[PDB]
């Protein structure tokens, strides 16, 4: 089997994604953040508190004739910008693109933080990092893929974002009109659940290639590019008047500005990131400051690859038995 869900834009500035999932018979429509970066599918729902919810779509179980109780299983997430959300679990039918997956734990919010309830887009995440990082408790639960991977033609997924566009998220196959030249493979480990992976070093603008290992993840549900120091230090270094501000929380830039590109490396090969996608344009309305797309990771403990590099890209999230990602250009 196969599927395949257009991915669009919440707004103006890729701020994240939202794909229409189906849940439930019959089928419940919600739009979902799908988030390379986490393992829980968790939603929106007929038990979220009432005064969290403002313009969400929300899953009902009790219209699902395929939707059972998971009894006993709380979940409990945290993401990284400090917005979280908890609730108790139900197994129903869940439906991507076409690819239908029975018995998947649908974990209905019963609390979502100030952030959620502030974002009437997204009605839920759908997690695609391993499932070892699920937070169900007592019995941990599979990811959408993992569930799907066995009827999958092939154990893969894909991701294709688009720039200020829609774009495409395909489960079991890999489109080759997608991309252009070839796909360039490189090592995953596992080990904190993550696509974590070594990218081989960066160029600024029209600059020398840096070689060097920068370990990180491919997040689709980080909207920025976090990166060391002393290489984001370099990139706005090339930005006239960018600076570091503690007061809006990241490097920010003169509205004026023409951006440089940014490059990465993915073994010998090189995914350019257009200066475009690093403009987040004015930091409140009417500002002529403008926050910058590629920020510091020293203040998280990791460094990610989130949209503003992964919408440079068509990306493969191989699940084989021995995981690897793919890049090409587009
Ligand atoms: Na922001």
């Amino acid at each position: 089997s196969t599927g395949s869900a257009t991915t669009t834009p919440i707004d103006s500035l890729d701020d994240a994604y939202i794909t229409p999932v189906q849940i439930g018979t019959p089928a419940q429509t919600l739009n979902l953040d799908f988030d390379t970066g986490s393992s829980d599918l968790w939603v929106f729902s007929s038990e979220t508190t009432a005064s969290e919810v403002d313009g969400q779509t929300i899953y009902t179980p009790s219209k699902s004739t395929t939707a059972k109780l998971l009894s006993g299983a709380t979940w409990s997430i945290s993401y990284g910008d400090g917005s979280s959300s908890s609730g108790d679990v139900y197994t129903d039918t869940v439906s991507v693109g076409g690819l239908t997956v029975t018995g998947q734990a649908v974990e209905s919010a019963k609390k979502v933080s100030s952030s959620f309830t502030e974002d009437s887009t997204i009605d839920g995440l759908l997690g695609l990092a391993f499932s070892t990082l699920n937070t169900v408790s007592p019995t941990q639960q599979k990811t959408f893929f993992d569930n799907a991977k066995a009827s999958l033609d092939s154990p893969v997924f894909t991701a294709d974002l688009g720039y200020h566009a829609p774009g495409t998220y395909n489960f079991g196959f890999i489109d080759t009109t997608a991309y252009t030249g070839s796909i360039t493979y490189t090592a995953v480990s596992t080990k904190q659940g993550f696509w974590e992976w070594t990218s081989t070093g960066y160029a600024v603008g029209s600059g020398t290639f840096k070689s060097t290992s920068i370990d990180g993840i491919a997040d689709t549900g980080t909207t920025l590019l976090y990166l060391p120091a002393t290489v984001v230090s370099a990139y706005w270094a090339q930005v006239s008047g960018a600076k570091s501000s503690s007061s809006v929380g990241g490097y920010v830039f003169p509205c004026s500005a023409t951006l440089p590109s940014f490059t990465f490396g993915v073994g010998s090969a090189r995914i350019v990131i257009p200066g475009d996608y690093i403009d987040f344009g004015p930091i409140s309305t009417g500002s002529s400051s403008c926050f910058g797309g590629i920020q510091s990771s020293a203040g998280i403990g990791i460094n990610i690859f989130g949209d503003v590099a992964l919408k440079a890209a068509f990306v493969v999230f191989n699940g084989a038995t021995t995981p690897t990602l793919g890049f090409a250009s587009k």
